[PDB]
């Protein structure tokens, strides 16, 4: 069985400052090379200014316009980003007043999977449209990282950059073969600790004064993050291999991962072809939710997927969870 | 109609009862102020619970209530109004906190303010009759009070602490469970009108720039009311219009999001008293698991049964409006 699922239209926005690793590494006395060796990255870009509604709405007008349509087409916005740009209202309505849709009354909501957003709200889109809910829907993943980082670890102030993207979904035309043939999601919540930011809400509020600037932070463990891979990753593999037995990935063009650091981009290429690979890391970091996205405009706008191929999304993310997808586009 | 069951319902309710005669005392407010002003006689506050903790005391009931076992549940959404941290999202928290941890099942969020929890049962329904998955927990659970701006009686005042749950499945042959219609609007040009600008990438929380004010909740009631004035008749119209068969005299519960009195005030002018269910006298504005706790009490206490038709309906932060009349 495949699902009926297009991808219609991509955008992205990516921030005009390009911050190269060069300079990082000079003004906080990193070696140099540092970044390239460690992190895998060359550059990446960050904000002077613009909302995170702003980079999304911008990523959304591309994807618009590339699915064809008007933005009064649109029937839902799926906000899906990794971060919020503030507390309330969530990412839906302020990209919906952004895109000047603010008096449409179009349905504008959030799903939230941490840095695995933009899958999950493709999975939640592909079930509106296939229960003909709804039938042109905006997915839209924007990401500011650089103002939250930690200065006091390189690992992690050299890791991030701010990057938008954005897809159109709707449900194909006759003699059009975009479809999804496998997709799982998996969670292992005992692995939230590894990868945390205990404040940002109710638990250590902002204004408390129990609260310390550290809690504002991430932390990861990445000794422990890397064994929950080690127990539950063949599996999960094999889960999602098991719903396609017709297609392997000697029959996929491009694996198009989020890609947090470049250990996902190292294990990915010890195993599989390197030209089936889509990197943006080297050039944009760790944007969070907006990582998979861009990895996916990159690969049909700068890497030729065309109609017809397949390829497969996958992820893992704070949660933990792990994500995988494969797709005729 | 869209065959949808609610198998089984829970709540979690904080111990300490705060009341309103000790906040007008303490804060030099009118004795009565809250019970005119609000509509709020008392609210519960937590002392040591986390999020996941309440959404999972209350999980763990609807899971009961619906006749399964926690292995047995599919996929996690959690639906609250607001967030125990930034990262993870409150979905692998519950998930943890319910001794789920290393089960696999997806745990996720779905966030529309104070209304995600409607907004989940739709997520919820589709995935159920796509087949896709077959038990669905919904949980939402929120803390309010470690947020309130103590400047402001008509913020301090408003809010309280609780959780609530839902277990949706597809009904068994012959049972009528089903959604008849269900109808949910955004108007975005409201996003300033209940707004906190702080809690993201906007106004980080160590920035030198954020103010303490920006992690308060700023609302502008006569804009709030004008968006009502402007959409909300086509709102109630457009939701009414999807079952022709069914109107309010059919339906033995309305079950509203209660951010405030305005919105039971209305109604009450339009509806019999006996429709309506009431719950903010008791646990005040509790954000994302107000539509819920109301949902419970009409099942658990004001004996909803199964047959009966009911609407879901509420006006939350984003601005949007949602509406769902249903066979229970
Ligand atoms: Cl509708
Ligand atoms: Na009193
Ligand atoms: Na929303």
């Amino acid at each position: 069985f495949s699902l009926p699922f297009k991808l219609a239209g991509l955008g992205r926005y990516v921030p005009e400052d390009i911050v190269l690793s060069s300079e990082l590494e000079k003004k906080y006395d990193l070696p140099q090379g540092w970044c390239l060796e460690k992190q895998g990255i060359r550059e990446r870009r960050w904000v002077k200014g613009e909302t995170a509604a702003f980079m999304g709405a911008e990523a959304a007008k591309e994807a618009v316009r590339d699915a064809g349509l008007q933005l009064s087409d649109i029937d839902l916005i799926i906000s899906a980003s990794g971060s919020p740009q503030q507390a309330v209202p969530d990412g839906g309505p302020l990209v919906q007043r952004e895109l000047g849709l603010g008096r449409s009354g179009t349905p504008a909501i959030t799903v939230n999977a941490s840095c695995l957003s933009f899958f999950v709200a493709l999975e939640v889109a592909s079930n509106y449209l296939n229960m003909r809910r709804y039938r042109r829907i905006l997915v839209v993943s924007a990401d500011i990282a650089s103002v939250s980082l930690d200065f006091r670890k390189p690992e992690n102030f050299t890791l991030f950059g701010d990057a938008a993207a954005a897809a159109v979904v709707t449900l194909p035309e006759p003699g059009e073969k975009s479809c999804i043939h496998a997709s799982h999601l998996r969670t292992y919540g005992f692995g939230a600790e590894f990868s945390e930011v205990r404040g940002g809400g109710s638990r250590k509020p902002p204004n408390s004064k129990d609260t310390r600037p550290e809690d504002n932070y991430l932390h990861m463990n990445g000794a422990e993050l890397l064994k929950i891979g080690f127990e539950y990753l063949p599996k999960f593999t094999e889960s999602l291999w098991k719903q396609c037995p017709d297609i392997t990935v000697r029959d996929v063009k491009y694996i198009i991962p989020h890609q947090p650091s470049r250990v996902v981009l190292d294990y990915l290429s010890l195993s599989y072809p390197e030209e089936k690979l889509i990197r943006i890391i080297e050039r944009f970091g760790n944007c969070i939710g907006a990582s998979m996205p861009m990895a996916l405009y990159e690969a049909v706008k700068l890497r030729g997927l065309q109609r017809g191929d397949k390829a497969v999304l996958t992820g893992t993310g704070s949660g933990v969870s792990f994500v995988g997808m494969v797709f005729t586009y």
